């Protein structure tokens, strides 16, 4: 890699993994279109395994943007509408109260209240429906965001209804496969388990746990490679070959919300560029990331603008991951790390790394 895009890395990571302890960690910049890959510590500490450009790192919320573009390539094929009532998709959902929200505010958390979490009590599709009918809103559809996986969880999920296909079999077959994602799993195979590093909370080494709608909200599992074609991919779409998927990356990257500086799409979150590391930086602390805010609406909503700081946070309770590019500059970073450490964290290595590179 060429000295001066090893030199910022090292500079800015090193620091970050000693004070945060950061036990293991993958990191790949994306500079004019190529990528350049960095590795530091264990992917499993007792076994004294290095991290390597092959370990899988537990996305946790970076899988929204896989269901994000799913979905909207499922839209790109014809198969769902997000202007459709949510009820279209789930006949069961006699609820009143479900009336006019519909697969926009399922994706972009703007259905009026749903739970970050689906309760662990909810274990069969039956428990799944009871949860949904018993749900009583807060607000009217369209008017509040609140960051939840048991709302995006169910965009998923209805998402590839029409296709007759499970989720992880439409997520492999549709977006994995084609983008050769070789190395991207929800559940990972034995014969990749050798790679899976563990997660570290408190010393103790754990994987994230199964739960309702994982799949769909948080469950992708990746390697540093992978997640670098991922980004490639997001930062150049015009260049994917398959016409639906890469309609479905635009859809994701549109501008459908607008709370603060802050624009809402499918999965993926954006801020205009040139941005100001503050407006990142404070808005990723999980108490602002996380909090009920007013949205605006953008109607109709903005094409992918390429002048964007396009990211996604994800955790699990043992990883913490980051992505971040800029689609105007060609520029784009990756951050796995088996330890979940404070997101403004994140971000301010990211705009670092980023900024100096121009
Ligand atoms: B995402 O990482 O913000 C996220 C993940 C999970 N999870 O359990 O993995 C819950 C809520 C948000």
């Amino acid at each position: 890699a060429p000295q001066q895009i090893n030199d910022i890395v090292h500079r800015t990571i090193t620091p970050l993994i000693e004070q945060q302890k950061i036990p293991g960690m993958a990191v790949a910049v994306i500079y004019q279109g190529k990528p350049y890959y960095f590795t530091w510590g264990y992917a499993d500490i007792a076994k004294k395994q290095p991290v390597t450009q092959q370990t899988l790192f537990e996305l946790g919320s970076v899988s929204k943007t896989f269901t994000g573009v799913l979905g909207g390539d499922a839209i790109a094929r014809g198969e769902i509408k997000l202007s459709d009532p949510t009820t279209k998709y789930w006949p069961e959902l006699t609820a009143k109260q479900w009336n006019g929200i519909t697969l926009l505010h399922l994706a972009t958390y703007t259905a009026g209240g749903l739970p970050l979490q689906v309760p662990d009590e909810v274990k069969s599709s039956s428990d799944l429906l009871r949860f949904y009918q018993n749900w009583q809103p807060a607000w009217a559809p369209g008017t509040q965001r609140l960051y939840a996986n048991s709302s995006i969880g169910l965009f998923g999920a209805l998402a590839v209804k029409p296709s007759g296909l499970s989720f992880e079999q439409a997520m492999q077959t549709r977006v994995f496969q084609p983008l050769k994602l070789n190395h991207t799993w929800i559940n990972v195979p034995p014969a990749e388990e050798k790679n899976y590093a563990w997660g570290y909370r408190e010393g103790k080494a754990v994987h994230v746990s199964p739960g309702a709608l994982d799949a769909e909200a948080y469950g992708v599992k990746s390697t540093i490679e992978d997640m670098a074609r991922w980004v490639q991919s997001n930062l150049k779409p015009l260049d994917i070959n398959e016409k639906t998927l890469q309609q479905g990356i635009q859809l994701a990257q549109s501008r459908y919300w607008q709370t603060g500086d802050m624009y809402q799409g499918l999965g993926w979150e954006m801020l205009d560029w040139p941005v100001n590391p503050d407006s990142i930086i404070n808005g990723s602390d999980n108490k602002i990331a996380l909090a009920a805010r007013p949205v605006k609406a953008i109607t109709p909503p903005t094409p992918a603008v390429r002048a964007s700081w396009v990211h996604k946070t994800g955790a699990t309770g043992g990883f913490g991951s980051y992505v971040a590019f800029i689609p105007e500059k060609e520029l784009g970073i990756v951050m796995l790390a088996n330890k979940n450490y404070p997101n403004p964290a994140r971000v301010d290595a990211a705009w670092q790394i980023l900024n100096a590179l121009q």
